[PDB]
């Protein structure tokens, strides 16, 4: 009431629409009902970028966190309900990669990771524009586990950028198939999911696996299906690039840098969505 509608609840807390007193403004407002984290947050004011939602304040007030963002008018998710039944078109799903992938490049260029990237966590507007929302709150503080990387569902507690590479590996096929690519609903239902598709992973292709914390040696063998199988109909360039972001191996798995300039992105453009808001 001093200084100002539910959307929903998120990840952290509950999310509004509201609009700013002193300035008029139309802002979403996150408030995390709960100092290192404090100081944490704060500096992400500074992380800004065009595929990034601004993070305009970060408020302590009676005991509770209240972030103040950019309001964007739909998420990934709605829109790709909104677009079930003819699909999200080729040249806007190469754009959004692409965008995607251009905000991961910045945030990983200055040691920021997500750790939580899922399609309710990127926001579209009017413009053709998609942005990240919620970088830097995971190591700062039912859960979706489908966009997890395998070393963390395999218990590995040293985070690289490759955790968010494999995220948006898996956006990118849910985009092209219109149906999630690893819908699990427990963490073993997840890992044998990706080991379905994948294959089981062994030290062959991912050196040290088997030592990892979660590694049982009694995990049942499965064979890796191409990907042709996997993401029809994208071409041979979309599968090759989605194959180099979901290597089990995160030393491996395509850095966004290096993904920016692979041939699949030869003639990407940037398309203007219909929206219905
Ligand atoms: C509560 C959810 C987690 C929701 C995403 O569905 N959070 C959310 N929603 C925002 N805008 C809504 C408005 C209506 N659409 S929807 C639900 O119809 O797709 C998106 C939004 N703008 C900025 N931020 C910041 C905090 C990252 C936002 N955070």
């Amino acid at each position: 009431m001093e200084n100002f509608e539910k959307i929903g609840e998120g990840t952290y807390g509950v999310v509004y629409k509201a609009r700013n007193k002193l300035t008029g403004e139309v802002v979403a407002l996150k408030k995390i009902r709960l100092s290192t984290a404090i100081r944490e947050i704060s500096l992400l004011k500074e992380l800004n970028h065009p595929n990034i939602v601004k993070l305009l304040d970060v408020i302590h007030t009676e005991n509770k966190l209240y972030l103040v963002f950019e309001f964007l008018h739909q998420d990934l998710k709605k829109f790709m309900d909104a677009s079930a039944l003819t699909g999200i078109p080729l040249p806007l799903i190469k754009s959004y990669l692409f965008q995607l992938l251009q905000g991961l490049a910045f945030c990983h260029s200055h040691r920021v990771l997500h750790r939580d990237l899922k399609p309710q966590n990127l926001l579209i507007n009017t413009e053709g524009a998609i942005k990240l929302a919620d970088f830097g709150l995971a190591r700062a503080f039912v859960v979706t586990l489908w966009y997890r990387a395998p070393e963390i569902l395999l218990g590995c507690k040293y985070y690289s950028t490759a955790v968010d590479i494999w995220s948006l590996g898996c956006i990118f096929a849910e985009m092209v198939t219109r149906r999630a690519l690893f819908p699990g609903d427990s963490e073993i239902d997840q890992l044998f999911r990706i080991f379905r598709t994948l294959g089981t992973p062994d030290e062959v292709v991912w050196p040290g696996v088997t030592s990892m914390p979660d590694y049982k040696p009694s995990f049942p063998k499965w064979a890796r299906q191409d990907f042709s199988k996997v993401v029809p109909p994208l071409d041979e360039d979309g599968r090759s690039l989605l194959s180099q972001m979901l290597h089990y191996d995160p030393n491996k798995r395509i850095s966004a840098k290096a993904a920016l300039a692979h041939p699949f992105f030869q003639d990407v453009t940037k398309p203007v969505p219909h929206l219905r808001l």
